[PDB]
């Protein structure tokens, strides 16, 4: 079983206990740690935060304590215009330039693979994504000829049917990628006003339309399209989405005037780290959708949909019953890495959970 874990570059700038460096990672915790978001300059992979070279090294040293640990560098991301990706992938000329540039950069900095986070390709991009993947993987194999371990190639994929149908050639890329991470937590629409859970596990025997929005269908659908079950990886959020209620209505479908207030350390609207969410719970009424098997809290005019040890454990089990490769946890910096916020003196509670289940069989 695989437990891919993401670490983001910008989680170093948070204040106080919110500050997180590669340093803070249990090297034995995960099996794959993805440093989050390299970049592209002059059609070539490049750094992002000034000290990346340093964090790179801090993170890559963990392998000194656990030799079987593997690390990957991810390209793209949210703050990386998808148009930019699209532009690099259409001109075979600029695409090659990029590909050929990766191995060295990786080899140089100690990574064991690259991770494509081209965040949502267009209907006009499917054809080139495939190209990018097919060619990149090719470059990688050729490089292995040099007598060294072959680099890993993976990709962060959307779990939205339409999204998937629009720009992904699953049956294709499935054969070139080492593993596919399903973004199974961006389900609730950032477009419409209404309380809703972003990472439901199940369809929810109560709401007709949009049965395509839940982990269960995502996985099932991917499998239909051809993705081998042994290459799939279910994404598990370690954060929660906050909403500013617009009425005393707290139950399903209640009004929403906007994104909840920021977090003391997270400082961003609609997003809360698990550890922040831990503090929040105090004096908050905890609810849990039986049908979707996920929890949400409400305090004052604040409504929060999130995941806990038990919601997370479920998915972990699901993940295993369909026999998938393993799990993907978004941001170890969002989990209680210090472990001093959520009661129990445990560090990385949520991730542990996912691990514990994956390890008892
Ligand atoms: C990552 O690389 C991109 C692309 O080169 C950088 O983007 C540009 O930066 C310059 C100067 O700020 C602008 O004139 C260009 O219009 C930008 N191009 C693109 C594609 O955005 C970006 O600055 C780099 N990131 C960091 C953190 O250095």
């Amino acid at each position: 079983y695989k437990l891919i874990c993401y670490y983001t570059s910008w989680s170093q700038y948070r204040e106080g206990d919110g500050s997180c460096f590669p340093d803070a990672i249990d090297p034995f915790l995960c099996t794959h740690v993805i440093y989050s978001f390299a970049n592209i300059s002059n059609n070539e992979i490049d750094t992002w935060e000034w000290n990346d070279v340093t964090l790179y090294d801090t993170l890559n040293t963990l392998k000194n304590r656990n030799p079987k640990l593997k690390t990957l560098l991810s390209v793209g991301g949210w703050n990386f215009g998808p148009e930019r990706f699209s532009k690099i992938a259409s001109k075979t000329q600029s695409r090659r330039t990029f590909i050929k540039s990766v191995p060295p950069f990786l080899r140089t900095h100690g990574f064991d693979g690259l991770d494509l986070a081209w965040l949502y390709p267009g209907r006009r991009d499917k054809r080139h994504l495939t190209a990018l993947v097919k060619e990149m993987k090719a470059e990688f194999a050729r490089e292995a000829q040099a007598g060294t371990e072959r680099l890993l190639l993976s990709a962060a994929v959307s779990a939205g049917k339409i999204a998937i149908d629009r720009g992904y050639d699953i049956a294709q890329i499935s054969r070139h990628l080492d593993f596919i991470s399903l973004l199974t937590y961006d389900f609730h629409g950032a477009w419409r006003q209404t309380v809703g859970h972003h990472s439901p596990l199940f369809r929810g025997n109560s709401d007709a339309s949009s049965r395509f929005s839940n982990a269960d269908y995502a996985v099932s659908y991917m499998l239909r399209l051809g993705a081998p079950a042994n290459k799939l990886v279910m994404g598990i959020p370690t954060f929660g989405r906050s909403f500013t209620l617009a009425s005393s209505k707290t139950d399903v479908g209640a009004p929403i005037s906007g994104p909840g207030i920021p977090g003391r350390f997270t400082k961003e609207k609609g997003i809360l780290a698990y550890y922040e969410i831990c503090d929040f719970l105090h004096g908050a009424t905890t609810h849990r959708f039986r049908d979707q098997q996920v929890p949400y809290a409400t305090k004052g005019n604040q409504w929060v949909a999130y995941d806990d040890q038990e919601s997370v454990k479920n998915k972990a089990r699901y993940l295993k019953n369909r026999q998938l490769a393993g799990a993907m946890v978004w941001a170890l910096d969002l989990d209680d890495f210090r472990g001093t916020f959520c009661g129990q003196n445990l560090t990385f509670p949520l991730t542990s959970a996912v691990k514990d289940v994956l390890a008892r069989v």
